């Protein structure tokens, strides 16, 4: 068959003062009337029955979960013990598949507004994936040079999209970013992955043993045992930990908008800097993100930063740095 | 007998949001318990009866004035019709003095912590009224070479501490402010004057017929009189509009510690950079001066930036643009 998994199981800390521990990004509306979850089970729900569909969580938003996605049965929302990143993440969801079955990874944090578009995209995936085995990401053509992106060089051609992973890289300074798309063939790491079961989970223990060992022989659903495995397994990333590392690492081409809601950054591609009304009042400040909250907001002699009014704090941030909000939240959690 | 004129009738439009149309800045608790009216009213008390005291202030504040300064007789509050900086509101002022009066001419907002000392520099004054005559100023010694301010060029010194002022100068660069205080032989303009009542009237005659003319016959405290009155006259301070052109400006040295709560920087140079606690979160932020309102504030990746919340609203102001909070107000208001 085919399985889904979705990774909803991280803080969204970038996202401070909109996200917080009690309310991560996962469950806002920041675009439509819908939650960046919602979307994404709707998107997957589209070729997909939700029997299908897994979602690895924190143990403290699984009735969140329950909520949003109510179509999910109540065993498909795995509960974590501690958040140890994506890598970890993509461990104990791949166990319950088939050994052969197509898992297919996915945030919940992206938006992709042509879901067919998207579709045809796994399906090529889907037949790479039997043809040449190994581990597949979806690389976005990028349209710009965004530091904040990932990136993956491209290998030899396999065939028409298909490439090997000539190089993995990471954390671009502007001019870097500017170097990556220069080339023609650096793709931007969409942070998607499509693997069968048994493949991964034996490139694991080859890159990654501390992942391996201590969750080979763990059930899942056991929470009180995944609680004291967690308690060694590493905190690292999927893509740190093995997408590097593994020699059998492939890149197909996804050529569809698509964005990723990592920082502030990312909503103001989206709908752009906010222009000056009764609520935004501006002086000698251009390419300002403001975000209002029944109350005005004046930015004088600033521009790139990003403003965001909240009951929970507010967020005066330079554009360059929105990476950083992290040591924000932190600090103050 | 000593007439003091305290100006409160400005709008303190460069400290939104703390200072609105409806609570202006001379009513606010900038240091202290006490609003800037009521610090300025207390410091001439010390050596003065209220009797002898003006305040002139715009008629809406008039209500608000008496519940600040219950000691002060209602007659003593001059209610002005609209605005038109202090050059007509020191006139309309001094008209009430006799002829022979010394007037001492004190703005609502200013920091002087050292009372003895002021009162001492006034004396002196005093003295230099009576052997030389023409319209006074004191000079305060820059103790850092300031943008916000003008300077007053000493001219041929007339007794120790007290000159002829050569000429009066404006907002100096970086570079030009210090060649002023690199020189020694330039203060800074406090905005405060000692004036007989007959001499001053007798200078905006030649130097602001506008004002003059259209004010010599009219009764202060007949509103609709001085409202007609006011209609005609120039909006314009009495340092443009006589003190830079007459040619018996003299000043007296200042050596108490001075401040002018001009706009959001002065606060800072006060309380000085605010420091990380529970509710100002800093990363990457270097020189800030931040106002919380019961909810915490971020600031990432921006230096030498002014951050105000309050009720009314939050401004974000680059430091060297703090006199564009004006801006805000026009358009906001
Ligand atoms: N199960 C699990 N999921 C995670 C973990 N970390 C991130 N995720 C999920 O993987 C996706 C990638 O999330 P990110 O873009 O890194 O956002 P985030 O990790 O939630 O928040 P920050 O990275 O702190 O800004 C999101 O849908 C997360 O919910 C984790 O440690 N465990
Ligand atoms: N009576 C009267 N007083 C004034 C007038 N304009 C300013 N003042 C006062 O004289 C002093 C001058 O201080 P400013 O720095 O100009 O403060 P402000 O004009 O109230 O505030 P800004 O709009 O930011 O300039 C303050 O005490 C003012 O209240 C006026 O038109 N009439
Ligand atoms: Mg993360
Ligand atoms: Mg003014």
């Amino acid at each position: 068959v085919m399985k889904a998994l979705i990774l909803a199981g991280g803080s969204g800390e970038r996202f401070w003062p909109l996200s917080t521990p009690e309310t991560p990004k996962q469950f806002l509306k920041l675009f439509g009337n819908k939650s960046l979850m919602r979307w994404t089970f709707e998107r997957v729900l589209e070729e997909m029955d939700p029997k299908d569909v897994i979602v690895v969580t924190h143990k403290d938003y699984v009735e969140r979960t329950k909520k949003e996605l109510p179509e999910l049965p109540d065993e498909n929302i795995i509960a974590e013990p501690m958040k140890k990143n994506t890598a970890p993440a993509c461990f104990i969801g791949t166990k319950l598949a088939d050994d052969d079955e197509p898992v297919l990874v996915l945030p919940a944090d992206h938006r992709i507004p042509d879901t067919k578009k998207f579709w045809k995209t796994v399906k090529k995936a889907l037949d790479a994936l039997e043809k040449y085995d190994g581990l597949f990401t979806f690389g976005i053509v990028p349209t710009r040079p965004e530091t904040g992106y990932g990136y993956i060089e491209i290998g030899e051609e396999l065939e028409e999209g298909v490439h090997k992973v000539a190089q993995f890289r990471e954390k671009p300074d502007l001019e870097t970013a500017k170097k990556f798309v220069e080339s023609g063939r650096f793709l931007w790491n969409s942070g998607m992955f499509l693997w069968k079961a048994r493949e991964f989970i034996e490139e694991v223990k080859v890159c990654e043993p501390s992942i391996y060992e201590n969750l080979k022989d763990v059930d899942p659903r056991n929470f009180e045992e995944l609680k004291k495995a967690y308690e060694k397994v590493p905190s690292i990333s999927v893509d740190y930990a093995v997408m590097e590392k593994s020699k059998k690492v492939r890149v197909v081409k996804a050529d569809f908008e698509w964005s990723d809601l990592g920082n502030w950054s990312s909503v103001r591609e989206i709908e752009g800097y906010t222009e000056e009304s009764d609520e935004v009042i501006l002086v000698d400040s251009d390419r300002v993100f403001v975000k209002t909250h029944n109350k005005p907001i004046a930015v004088v002699g600033l521009s790139d930063v990003i403003v965001i009014d909240t009951p929970n704090g507010i967020l005066i941030c330079k554009e360059e740095y929105a990476q950083k909000v992290r040591e924000v939240v932190k600090k103050l959690f």
